[PDB]
């Protein structure tokens, strides 16, 4: 969330408080000095915490404090971020270690203020945090690095600051930077290899490549083909987004280049006319085999409607991402945190991945497929769960009751109209409920002639287990 | 059981005058008074009153308030022996009637317990000897005809011969059980189309009239305004008397069109103190409307994270959300190219501080997809 940055804040009281300004920018209500739950620690703390702050807030932030409550106002949010951040340590030694692949260490002991013995008691800190992503930073009398495969480096550092991708201290003048990935993402949408993707993704990704490629820390150690034919076709309009800030990219970098945007391509996509032939022409042999897949999944769930969904579609675009570099793809995953019937199938999606690709650790994959699956089936799938509707009482209003009910239960959950005579029905699946105003064995909702707003929160509760 | 109150409903629920001395003592004057004059203040709400004197106790007002009165009261007491002594029995009578209906072409879908309810009220104020009087019907009303032998034959089931009026007035606490989106047996259909044609045709002029005057025709919205207006139509002293029952569900939930319908309405029958049959009318109105606004609202979806779990997600929301809710995603740059209504949220999970932003969390904690049906409730009651 913001939690890659809370592991890399080494001091405490420092994380304490970012931990209370997130908790006043995202929650604007009043939040009770009783918070102190949600940040895990004594009112007393959140006091003198909140003193901290206002010792040092912008003319134009205010934090007021009463009876009523606690409240952060202003009369631009990352302006916060970037006064608060640059006063840890460890955040100062990331920020130097973007943009240059080694720190002369008696100079950052100078602006940091601190003691070597400090700043490597910080460091083995913050090298607990970074073990995941197979980095470390070295700390000499003379040199501080961060050592480690370039290409996971920059994943690091993508995860850390793609929520600060609008944060003047970590990218000096965004938003002219940015602008550059606009150009770039109009072009595309404007031709017919138009393509939907996250763009603050995508963006944030185009910043940390130019500055790496600026600082001299080059990419390598993966495998790609030169020849692959959705590269060839994005090459040059990454080559002249690139070019806008005076970057070249040679033949390593410029994959790079190209898989982060393919990383940052959505499911569920719309695909300009070169784009689709390209995919229905070039790959048509991975196609055909998650074609067959898709025909047989749907004929073993009994529901010949999925081959009509978008899951073929999706499918494809997964395998490829995989299948342009599967050591890309692979230590890509560390971007997101990695949290039956299906998964039996999907050995077939796993013996398939063998026949273009070689991949180690398949969980991740296939927990993507599975989403993609679910999605498919659950856009066809019809009601999952019978709302019972006994309702005694003047005739219009159970009707328009009806109506209302149905609708704000939404399209999984039938609402149906039953009788007393009727209720002798073994039709209850674990899922299924009886919606009542009348006492009447089974599991009843009971309902107020005129439902109450908390009857309302207890029912779409119940209907959970039917939507995620 | 030691509610005084019920206690006195009861006998005056089972015999029309009392011996007041028999209560005095039945039970343990003036504390009597007390309790009535209490009981007296709801007793208004439904044009009764309770009456004292050394000789007798006596509820005053017409028969029919008695047993609106008491039908509010009992609906939910229907499978209740403590008040309808083994209604099991009684409730059986009830289904036959319904099956004599539903299998034939007569049937109609109802509320079988307000149905069953008023059944039993009924035989019990008749067997009490408490008859009404004191509303207009006419006998020889097609509808009227058309039920009155499987309700002679429903009430000769109790011992009961329903003596004129009676008669109408079992026909019409029937009548008014019946649902709004009905389905009509065959013989039940033929009688609406041939003695109602023309009232249908001018609900048909109505409905256009008042679509333009702000596409409701694709909504039932004309066979339910037909079916108000037949409910009136058998007796607009009764239909008024009986809004009486859910005074509360009305005072709390497009009136000059509604004076095209009044006139319409007086082609048919009297429509001298029209309050119900224009709170009914509004009621019908209002959910024909809802049924064809389609979105109210629109909670923008900003999403960064694993694309997969982007498209499911949305996918999800969207379902739960439900149909009256506008799920759009859109990316960042869009936020300050909203033009944004009062309704409207904007979902994320990137994070300007004062916004109607709800953050989610990138698996949904039950309690956060709590507080999001909340934020759609102004837009589905």
């Amino acid at each position: 969330m913001y939690s890659m940055l809370k592991r890399v804040i080494t001091e405490k009281d420092l994380l304490r408080q970012i931990r209370l300004l997130e908790q006043l920018l995202n929650v604007p209500q009043l939040t009770a000095k009783r918070l102190a739950a949600q940040i895990q620690t004594t009112e007393r703390t959140v006091f003198s915490d909140l003193q901290y702050i206002r010792s040092q807030l912008p003319a134009d932030w205010s934090i007021e404090t009463d009876s009523s409550g606690i409240r952060l106002r202003n009369q631009q949010t990352n302006e916060l971020w970037s006064l608060f951040l640059p006063q840890s340590i460890s955040i100062q030694l990331l920020k130097e270690l973007l943009f240059t692949k080694e720190l002369v260490t008696t100079s950052f002991l100078s602006t940091s203020g601190v003691s070597y013995e400090t700043l490597k008691r910080h460091i083995k800190k913050m090298n607990q945090a970074l073990r995941d992503f197979h980095l470390t930073i070295q700390l000499t009398t003379m040199t501080i690095q961060l050592i480690g495969a370039e290409s996971n480096i920059r994943i690091f550092y993508h995860r850390l600051l793609v929520p600060f991708t609008h944060n003047n201290y970590f990218f000096d003048d965004y938003s002219i930077h940015e602008e550059h990935y606009f150009q770039f993402l109009k072009q595309v949408y404007s031709s017919e290899l138009t393509v939907e993707t996250e763009e603050i993704f995508g963006a944030c990704w185009f910043f940390i490549n130019t500055i790496r490629n600026k600082a001299n820390c080059r990419v390598s150690q993966f495998s790609f083909d030169s020849k692959d034919v959705l590269f060839q076709l994005y090459q040059p309009s990454l080559a002249k987004l690139y070019a806008s800030e005076g970057i070249y990219l040679q033949g390593e970098e410029s994959f790079f280049a190209f898989f982060c945007f393919l990383e940052s391509w959505n499911y569920d996509n719309v695909y300009g006319e070169t784009l689709a032939s390209a995919l229905h022409t070039h790959y048509s042999q991975l196609r055909k085999s998650l074609q067959q897949f898709v025909t047989n999944l749907s004929t073993e769930e009994a529901r010949p409607d999925l081959i009509q969904t978008n899951l073929l579609d999706n499918l494809l675009l997964l395998f490829i991402k995989y299948t342009e570099s599967p050591t890309l793809s692979e230590q890509f995953q560390l971007e997101y945190q990695e949290l039956l019937a299906l998964s039996k199938s999907n050995q077939e999606l796993l013996e398939i991945l063998s026949r273009y690709t070689t991949i180690e650790e398949p969980t991740y994959f296939l927990s993507l497929a599975s989403l993609l699956e679910k999605q498919a089936i659950y856009s066809i799938q019809a009601q999952t769960m019978t709302a019972y509707f006994l309702f005694q009482g003047e005739p219009a209003w159970k009707a328009f009751l009806q109506q209302e009910l149905a609708a704000y239960l939404g399209t999984r959950v039938k609402l149906q109209a039953i009788e007393y005579v009727e209720l002798s029905q073994l039709t209850l699946n674990e899922a299924d409920i009886i919606i009542s105003n009348f006492p009447l064995d089974l599991p009843v909702f009971y309902l107020s002639l005129i439902p109450t707003k908390n009857e309302l929160r207890r029912l779409a509760e119940l209907t959970l287990h039917s939507y995620f």
